[PDB]
């Protein structure tokens, strides 16, 4: 039994909430959130910004010096940072930016990420400002992602779409 709440539930592992990423981290303080990174671990926008926001800026600082330490982050790939007041930790995963040309094949290793952690409280990998189509970035997640995965979809319609088509 865990506190996440509310959800549907998609699959053995995958559940599905219409539900503000950041204001659902600071109620159940889950072991791992999930960012939508990028290679720089610059938190501008979308949910990375918005993560970023609410930790008062103190993601951007640990993150700046983490990629002074290690250099970017590949496509497809991750790291383990503070949650900050969010989470225990957050995993950074970089999902492939459409906007930028990237492969999106590339989704499915992002999203494998995810199997080293036993429970996320995560965004879908791509959608947004990324540029994918969120219904695919479902279905990957769905057919790669064997740990228990919480989903918050912060637009209403969009949730609902998803829900609707889901096979
Ligand atoms: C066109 C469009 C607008 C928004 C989005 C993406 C994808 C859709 C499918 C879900 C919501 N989205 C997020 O990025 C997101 N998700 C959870 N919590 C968040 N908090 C701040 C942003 C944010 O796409």
């Amino acid at each position: 039994v865990n506190s996440f709440s509310g959800y549907l539930k998609l699959t053995d592992n995958v559940y599905i909430k219409n539900a503000d990423i950041v204001e659902e981290a600071k109620k159940v303080k889950p072991t791992v959130v999930v960012n939508a990174a990028n290679v720089y671990l610059k938190h501008g926008g979308g949910v990375a910004g918005a993560l970023n926001k609410a930790t008062n800026n103190a993601m951007q600082v640990e993150s700046d010096d983490y990629i002074a330490t290690n250099g970017p982050l590949k496509v497809g790939g991750s790291c383990v940072l503070s949650g900050h007041n969010l989470a225990k930790h957050c995993l950074h995963v970089v999902g492939p930016n459409v906007n930028k040309g990237e492969d999106i094949q590339l989704l499915k290793s992002a999203y494998e990420n995810f199997n080293q952690h036993e429970v996320l409280l995560a965004p879908l990998l791509s959608a947004g400002i990324f540029g994918a189509d969120p219904i695919h970035s479902l279905r990957v997640c769905v057919d790669t992602v064997r740990t228990n995965v919480y989903l918050a979809v912060f637009d209403k319609n969009l949730y609902d779409k998803l829900v609707s088509s889901f096979l």
